[PDB]
DNA sequence: TTACATACAACCACGTATGTA
DNA sequence: TACATACGTGGTTGTATGTAA
């Protein structure tokens, strides 16, 4: 029977990736799992709370990834991290679910505060990078793989600035360019300027 | 046109603190000083009048862009720097600008059923991709860039590098300083334009 | 005729109550 | 329980109508 439940978070993930959230009424979802309203009603009390329990459990898969790719790397912080979001942009274009999820967060969603599970997933998201950035970059410049004097704060908005604009870029672009191709330049120049450009020094 | 001016910001303004899809004609109506027979005569609909609203800020943010390089006051290249520093200067003072960006970001739905949407957000890309894309080419014929600079690869990583600062201020909620960060950020993607070996074919 | 305000009719989606197995 | 069906309601829309420019 849990077989429904998980049915309709899918048709829900589906069908806010092809219409908007917003634009997504509680019918389409039941039609689109080949249920009824009262199927998710059970289940979810009400479009927000199947968003949420929806973008929790997807939100929190990503940040498995991120860290099993980590923990089953070898290598320094700094060079499993490189490895990290080469393996995270690889999972956009391979991963249904976590493709749709940041899909819907950057283009098919009204960042709102009335919309409030959106702003609550796009903090969790958000406060997930910046956890995972600031660890490597204390960890990168305890190895000398970054110099001492990094500006870290910066850095973690260069970082994140850097990637939510290719992610952004590209799905905007409809998927115009190869982020197979695109990612692993943009990531190594990123990196590159983290290294060596005076401007991300205090 | 002061009906119809006071509707359009009135608009821009529910449209920033609501939403577009939130947004009932009703409550811009009464967020201006009238009532929706007012919009349903200068408007068809909601999404005519986001189109009018959003056709007529876009152009003037093409406007800025152009009056600012065509007051040239260097290089093509050089200039360019300062079209992108007084673009984010702009973000900061324009409330006008300042909204439709923060509009066309994070407050509506990039779905093609919302069709005035899509084509305002097509129609502000194609204005990127001329400036960058001239910009590029009268900086190689200049020499301030390299002849085997990847032209194509160069558009996708300037208008993501600008695109994601664009999003992650208002993502952050401005957390941060536009006005300090920008300059270092156009800085760092003007000189990899430049030197890093990547951006070359 | 314009330039609106008000009135009217209709639907769409929602939430809930209820049937049912 | 785990749904499907039925019911009642409001909010939004579009249009019709009124009315003073
Ligand atoms: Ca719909
Ligand atoms: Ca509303
Ligand atoms: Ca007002
Ligand atoms: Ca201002
Ligand atoms: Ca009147
Ligand atoms: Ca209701
Ligand atoms: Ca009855
Ligand atoms: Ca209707």
């Amino acid at each position: 029977a849990l077989k429904t439940k998980e049915h309709l978070m899918l048709a829900a993930l589906e069908t806010f990736y092809r219409k908007g959230i917003a634009r997504t009424s509680l019918n389409e979802i039941a039609q689109a799992a080949g249920v009824t309203r009262g199927a998710l009603y059970w289940h979810f009390k009400n479009k927000e709370d199947l968003f949420d329990a929806l973008f929790q459990r997807i939100c929190d898969d990503i940040e498995n990834c991120i860290a099993q790719d980590a923990a089953d790397a070898e290598g320094g912080s700094w060079t499993v991290f490189r490895h990290t979001l080469l393996h995270f942009f690889e999972r956009l274009q391979s991963n249904d679910i976590h493709y749709k999820f940041h899909n819907i967060l950057f283009l098919k969603c009204e960042h709102t505060e009335q919309n409030a599970a959106v702003i609550a997933i796009a903090r969790k998201h958000q406060a997930i990078w910046r956890e995972k950035i600031t660890a490597v970059l204390t960890e990168a410049v305890e190895n000398q793989d970054l110099a001492d004097d990094l500006d870290k704060e910066t850095a973690v908005i260069f970082i994140k600035s850097t990637l939510d604009g290719l992610i952004w870029r590209w799905f905007s672009s409809g998927e115009s360019f190869d982020l197979g191709k695109t990612a692993p330049r943009i990531i190594g120049i990123m990196m590159d300027n983290l290294e060596n450009h005076p401007c991300l020094r205090r």
